[PDB]
């Protein structure tokens, strides 16, 4: 697959929509405000459209390395704020994945250059849950660190002024923390779903509980 | 489409892969370093996998509002640096789209809150090409502003220390500026493709030329 | 001057305040909300307290390389927002300086590494005012580029959602663009002072006018 | 103190340098690369020149709200990188202060708007040292949280790719964590001084030890 290839395939794909689905065109222009925001990893091993079944333009998308929501990341925050305040998305989904190359680089910690700074946000979390991970077998640790990372970005997100003020306003917005692996492509809801500031706290704690309970 | 729905569809989608394509699983785990980085808009009216035909994990993805590459955006830059220096992607693609909601909000300029700051980076460009746009008909202006925005983010990207140092190192990396609309889903190469620092300049100018030539 | 030196001098400085000015202590604790925000360059060849005469804690301070106010710089913006919305500063001052090492590095353009990305925000401005600079003698260009940079950060600042919403709210806040050199330490008001959205535009244009008028 | 006032005082201050210190001018132009970087709080209750005794232009300065060094803060990082790689500063100093308005707002947690996001980086630390603070009296907690914040930004800073790569290169750079209050203006070295990656770890731990030892 080189460039002339994708250009060629595009043209033909576009022609053949006429016989497969012309309305694919017309579903998009009518309406189409998306109802969901998806925050994912740039690894994007499986595309959210395919995972979920959603048509495109029911979705609004942010993808950074390891699907982080840093407190002061104006890029990601700008996506969220537009999504919540302007497109009035009903749900937001942070999806991680087992085998995440950036979760991995945080842990193994090679000298990769500029990215290592971004990954320090992951090592912070790994530290934060040291004890928890200590009490479980090493085989299960990396993947648990994926689940913890999602869960923490869910926590971060509900703490943003954007979400705080939206919930207090009476806007109906729910946050989710999912993960999947490429062994099956099967979603695992991490149980951190947050419909307000109270449930954000409860369910943050609940889910950390269930990792510290099961292990 | 509510949440229980996507969870349900996911499970069934995942089961049915066994009969449609079990290898979908095994193509991913072997290898799979992606060869392409895609920078797009969070609007994501058409997913890059579908536009292009690429399998997932031939792609690495960044999506922000109006597919900007701001000089000092550590989020987007962190994606690029990992992509170029660590995954050694061969190509990078910045894809815009006609009807881009954020290109639109820059122009019409409503009070949307936090996002307006991000969109100031677009109004800067619109100003920069005032004369050029002045010499063409108003019907063609918004869409031309999409093309200009892509083209400028291509210019920005080749100016990043990351790209500058990669090209000087002898790494083989090419930048593209595409756009598409949902009228047909058909890609338009904007002709700004840059294989080094010399071609970045030539083709930046070349493409601005062809807008100022055709109009 | 090594470390033991500053620690030693500090102790003695602190003791000797008793005889020079004990109230220096008590002016600070009462009140002291500052009335001015100062955005400067990290070069800080002359400290704002000394330039201006202000007591400390009449001032609130941000210093980055070449005193930029980037649209999406959450650090600088966070300073401004707290200053304007919480401390209710009455004035904000962006001060540049002739001989600014970072204005210089933008122009001469050496490979310095990470910083070069930040300085691209300066080369953008230098481009924006190419014609203007072209019509004047080269001897006067670098220093004029300092004045232009200040002036543009003043323009940027009044365009921030923070300032836009503050002015529309009825809050009384004025923006200034100053510069000085170390030949005399003498301030030059660049005439871009902005008490609202209307005066921001007028005086942006006014001052660019006077550079394009005088030259 | 209004604007005409500072302009007037400036002019007169500048004239009167001739009789107080004309060389103040000529010390600056010769050389003057600074040997120290100072990272402080925008509160800037006491200016570093006065605290320390340093002449201006022995210093290079960054001031944000509560003197944070966030992993992904390109503004602050850009200052550090230029300072360390280009000006070859020998020392870097992070100075906090007791009574810090932003440390305070993190704790009390009022709805101040945009700034609250920046302050989440402080509440993270406060959490991180919950136990430690729990074992001491409440009267001593806020001020201890200042010391912890400095100490953590010192830790963050030595973890930046910039510092990591500089130390490994053989560059001679030392990090300090100081604090002061306006009761006396007296510096307290927090004992986190780091001359390399090994001493960064030792002394991070050492200093946390001495808070957990003394209390
Ligand atoms: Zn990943
Ligand atoms: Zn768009
Ligand atoms: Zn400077
Ligand atoms: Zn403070």
């Amino acid at each position: 697959k080189d460039i002339d290839t994708l250009i060629s395939n595009n043209a033909l794909w576009s022609k053949m929509l006429v016989e497969e689905d012309p309305g694919f065109f017309e579903k998009l222009a009518q309406a189409q405000k998306p109802r969901f925001l998806w925050i994912g990893c740039s690894d994007s091993r499986v595309p959210a459209e395919r995972l979920t079944g959603l048509e495109p333009g029911e979705l609004f998308v942010h993808r950074n390395v390891a699907n982080l929501v840093i407190h002061t990341d104006l890029n990601c925050l700008s996506v969220v704020q537009y999504a919540v305040d302007v497109l009035e998305v009903e749900h937001i989904i942070i999806c991680g994945h087992y085998g995440c190359g950036g979760v991995q680089a945080a842990v193994e910690n090679p000298e990769l250059g500029l990215i290592n700074n971004w990954l320090l946000h992951i090592r912070d979390i790994w530290f934060k849950h040291s004890s928890l991970l200590g009490e479980m077998p090493q085989e299960r640790r990396l993947d648990t660190l994926c689940e913890l990372n999602v869960m923490e970005q869910v926590y971060n997100l509900g703490h943003s002024t954007i979400m705080q003020s939206a919930w207090k306003r009476g806007q109906k917005v729910t946050i989710h923390g999912w993960a999947y692996g490429i062994h099956d492509g099967l979603l695992r809801d991490l149980d951190v779903t947050a419909t307000n500031r109270e449930t954000l706290e409860q369910r943050y704690r609940h889910g950390i509980s269930n990792l510290k309970l099961k292990h």
